[PDB]
C-alpha cells in the first residue's frame, strides 16, 4: 500500500485502490466493462493497481503510437509477466529484451507473405473436412455449436501448419495428438496478482501455468519429428530449416511451436464464431458476402490465396467483428525507464496499457458503437479509422507476428463455409450476446444455430 500513493502524486486521477488488493474488487464485471467505465468517469489518461502494481491507462492516438512504435525498443519493449513460465521463458511473446529481439528476427521469415502463401494448399484441405463435419449436422437438423466444430477446425489447421500431423479432430476427438493441444480473472491469477511475490516460489518448484504434461508431451513428439525428417513446407520445418546457420536452439524451438497452438487455437476458433454470430443475427450481411463469394469463385470454385486478398466485403466483415470483439482485450508494455511521452512523466516500471476493447466502442471515434455496420470498413470510410484506435493485432515491433496468417486461416475457413451453408439462428440462440464476465474475451453462453445446406 507503499506504491498506492504514485498516481496521486502525479496528478493522474483514478478509482481509489484498497490495501493490497488495488482496484482488482473491481473486475467483478471484468476487465472490459471496468475499462469503458473508467475511459467515461476519467477522460484520456487514468491509473489503478493490480494489487501493488501500478497501471496507466493511456488513450492518445500519438502517445499510443510513441509507446507501441517510436519507444518499443528503448522504454516500452516487454509485456509484464504472469506466472510461473517453466522453460516457456524463451517463447517469444514472454521474452524479453535482447532475447525477445532475437527470436522475433529468428522468426520473422516464418510469417512472410510468401511462406503464408506456400499454406495456403495446406489450409485449404481441412476446410473441405469442416464442410463434411457441417453437412453432417445439416441433413440431421440439429443446431451446431460452433466452437466445436470450430474448434475442430482451427484445431486440424495448426497441426497440420506447425508439424504436419493430419487428423480429423472432430472425429478423431481422442487421439492422443489432439488430447495434450486442447488443454488448458479465476482463482489462480487473482492471487497471482495479490501475491506476485508467489511467482519465483512456483518456478523453483517446477510448477508452471503449463501443465508439466502437455509440454513434456511434445518436447518428445518434436524430438521425434525432428529426428524423423531429419533425415528423410510447416512452422516446425521453417524453424529446422532457421536453425541451420545466435540460432534457435532444442528446447527454445519447442517452446515457439507451443506458443502457435495456443495463439491459432482459442483464438481463430473464437473469431470464428464471433462472425457467425453477427451472420447470422446479420442476414443481409451473411446475403451480401455469399454473393461476393459466388461472384469471385464461381461454382464453388475453390478459395486461393490470390483471390482471398480480392473479397474486400469478407475483409470489411472480418474487420468489423474484430472491432466489437477484439480477444486480446489490452495491450500491455513495462515502462523500463524513467521517460516523458507527450508531455507527461512515466515513472519507471509502471505498467502502461492501451484499453482495445473500450477504444473499439468509444461513441468519440465510432459511431452506433454496439451496432455491427461493417460499412465502416468500406474502401471510403476505411481512411477515416485512426490505427492506434483500432488495434485488433497490436501495433509496433511487438504486433500479432501470426496476423497475416490468422486473418488468411479465418477468410479460408469462412470462403467454403459460406459457399456451402447459410447460418440462421435458432430458438436457443443468445440474441443479444452477451460477453462473459469472466477474464477472456468470450460468450457467456456458447453460440448455437441452424446450418442449412444451399
Ligand atoms: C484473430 C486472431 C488473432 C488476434 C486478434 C491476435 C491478436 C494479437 C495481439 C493483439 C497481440 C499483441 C499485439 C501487441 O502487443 O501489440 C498478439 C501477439 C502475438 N500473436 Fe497474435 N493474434 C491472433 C492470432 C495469432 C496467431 C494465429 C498466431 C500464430 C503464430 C499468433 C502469434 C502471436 C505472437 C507470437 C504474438 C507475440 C508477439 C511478440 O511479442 O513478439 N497470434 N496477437
Ligand atoms: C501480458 C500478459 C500478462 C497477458 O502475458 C504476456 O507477457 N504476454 C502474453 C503471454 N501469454 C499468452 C497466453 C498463454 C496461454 C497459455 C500458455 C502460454 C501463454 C500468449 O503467449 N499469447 C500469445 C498467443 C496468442 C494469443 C492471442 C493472440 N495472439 C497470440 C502474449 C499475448 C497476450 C495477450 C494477447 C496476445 C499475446
Amino acid at each position: 500500500t507503499h506504491s498506492h500513493g504514485l498516481f496521486k502524486k502525479l496528478g493522474i486521477p483514478g478509482p481509489t485502490p484498497l490495501p493490497f488488493l488495488g482496484n482488482i474488487l473491481s473486475y467483478h464485471k471484468g476487465f472490459c466493462m471496468f475499462d469503458m467505465e473508467c475511459h467515461k468517469k476519467y477522460g484520456k489518461v487514468w491509473g489503478f493497481y493490480d494489487g501493488q502494481q501500478p497501471v496507466l491507462a493511456i488513450t492518445d492516438p500519438d502517445m499510443i503510437k510513441t509507446v507501441l512504435v517510436k519507444e518499443c525498443y528503448s522504454v516500452f519493449t516487454n509485456r509484464r509477466p504472469f506466472g510461473p513460465v517453466g522453460f516457456m521463458k524463451s517463447a517469444i511473446s514472454i521474452a524479453e529484451d535482447e532475447e525477445w529481439k532475437r527470436l522475433r528476427s529468428l522468426l520473422s521469415p516464418t510469417f512472410t507473405s510468401g511462406k503464408l502463401k506456400e499454406m495456403v494448399p495446406i489450409i485449404a484441405q481441412y476446410g473441405d473436412v469442416l464442410v463434411r463435419n457441417l453437412r453432417r449436422e445439416a441433413e440431421t437438423g440439429k443446431p451446431v455449436t460452433l466452437k466445436d466444430v470450430f474448434g475442430a477446425y482451427s484445431m486440424d489447421v495448426i497441426t497440420s501448419t506447425s508439424f504436419g500431423v493430419n487428423i480429423d479432430s472432430l472425429n478423431n476427438p481422442q487421439d492422443p495428438f489432439v488430447e495434450n493441444t486442447k488443454k488448458l480473472l479465476d482463482p489462480f491469477f487473482l492471487s497471482i496478482t495479490v501475491f506476485p511475490f508467489l511467482i519465483p516460489i512456483l518456478e523453483v518448484l517446477n510448477i508452471c501455468v503449463f501443465p508439466r504434461e502437455v509440454t513434456n508431451f511434445l518436447r518428445k513428439s518434436v524430438k521425434r519429428m525432428k529426428e524423423s525428417r531429419l533425415e528423410d513446407v510447416d512452422f516446425l520445418q521453417l524453424m529446422i530449416d532457421s536453425q541451420n546457420s545466435k540460432a534457435l536452439s532444442d528446447l527454445e524451438l519447442v517452446a515457439q511451436s507451443i506458443i502457435f497452438i495456443f495463439a491459432g487455437y482459442e483464438t481463430t476458433s473464437s473469431v470464428l464464431s464471433f462472425i457467425m454470430y453477427e451472420l447470422a443475427t446479420h442476414p443481409d450481411v451473411q446475403q451480401k458476402l455469399q454473393e461476393e463469394i459466388d461472384a469471385v469463385l464461381p461454382n464453388k470454385a475453390p478459395p486461393t490465396y490470390d483471390t482471398v486478398l480480392q473479397m474486400e466485403y469478407l475483409d470489411m466483415v472480418v474487420n468489423e467483428t474484430l472491432r466489437l470483439f477484439p480477444i486480446a482485450m489490452r495491450l500491455e508494455r513495462v515502462c523500463k525507464k524513467d521517460v516523458e511521452i507527450n508531455g507527461m512523466f512515466i515513472p519507471k516500471g509502471v505498467v502502461v496499457m492501451i484499453p482495445s476493447y473500450a477504444l473499439h466502442r468509444d461513441p468519440k471515434y465510432w459511431t452506433e458503437p454496439e451496432k455491427f455496420l461493417p460499412e465502416r470498413f468500406s474502401k471510403k470510410n476505411k481512411d477515416n479509422i485512426d490505427p492506434y484506435i483500432y488495434t485488433p493485432f497490436g501495433s509496433g515491433p511487438r504486433n500479432c507476428i501470426g496476423m497475416r496468417f490468422a486473418l488468411m486461416n479465418m477468410k479460408l475457413a469462412l470462403i467454403r463455409v459460406l459457399q456451402n451453408f447459410s447460418f440462421k439462428p435458432c430458438k436457443e440462440t443468445q440474441i443479444p450476446l452477451k460477453l462473459s464476465l469472466g477474464g477472456l474475451l468470450q460468450p457467456e453462453k456458447p453460440v448455437v444455430l441452424k446450418v442449412e445446406s444451399r
